[PDB]
């Protein structure tokens, strides 16, 4: 629970560290927009 | 109190994570403008 | 003390989280330059 | 273990702290990528 | 020490802040670039 990093690449894709972890994607849009199960997994360990 | 993240898309919106949440907009541009209060929410928690 | 957050927008404003507060201003461009003094306040607190 | 800083570069590349040194690489896309064994060294400490 | 931050300006320049001052250069290029020996300091302490 909580991300450790969460940050933009140049282009507007969000990234973020969530329990070591590596997700990508677009950022969300409203509090109704599960950010997390529609990110890319983008690394599985060592974050 | 307090943001846990406070960081910038490269369109020039402000992202800011507080009590688990996320919230977007136009920085602030003096210290009358309360910027969480008009935040855009995109996250109700994980964050 | 420091500052809790020190990043850049992507126009190339330096702005900075210090005692609660939110600074933005061009960066120093030499130790003489004292940036707090110079960055103008544009949050009060909450940040 | 883990990363103590990853951040973008504006040209697009990923950099990173791991274990005081410090990496850059064009960022993952897939959980396949081992990242820390093709990135870039170009800081062998003091990060 | 290390370093407290670590970031980018949007025109590519590194800036750190390591004990507790603030330094700005181009990013090393190899493991052979000293980078804290050539970088410009502008910021002498506070940070
Ligand atoms: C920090 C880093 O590069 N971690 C990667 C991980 O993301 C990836 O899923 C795995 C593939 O074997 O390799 C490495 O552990
Ligand atoms: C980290 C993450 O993606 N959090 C989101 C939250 O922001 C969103 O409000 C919720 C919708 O049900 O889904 C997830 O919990
Ligand atoms: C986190 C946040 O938006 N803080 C603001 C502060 O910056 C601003 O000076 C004040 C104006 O009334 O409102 C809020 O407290
Ligand atoms: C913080 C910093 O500039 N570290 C560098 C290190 O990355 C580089 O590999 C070494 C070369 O001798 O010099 C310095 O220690
Ligand atoms: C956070 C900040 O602005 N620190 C500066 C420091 O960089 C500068 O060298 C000094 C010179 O007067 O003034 C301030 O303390």
């Amino acid at each position: 629970s909580g991300f450790k990093f969460l940050f933009f690449s140049p282009d507007g894709t969000l990234y973020g560290v969530h329990n070591d972890k590596l997700y990508k994607g677009t950022p969300p849009t409203s509090d109704k927009d599960n950010w997390l199960a529609r990110a890319t997994l983008i690394g599985n360990g060592g974050w």
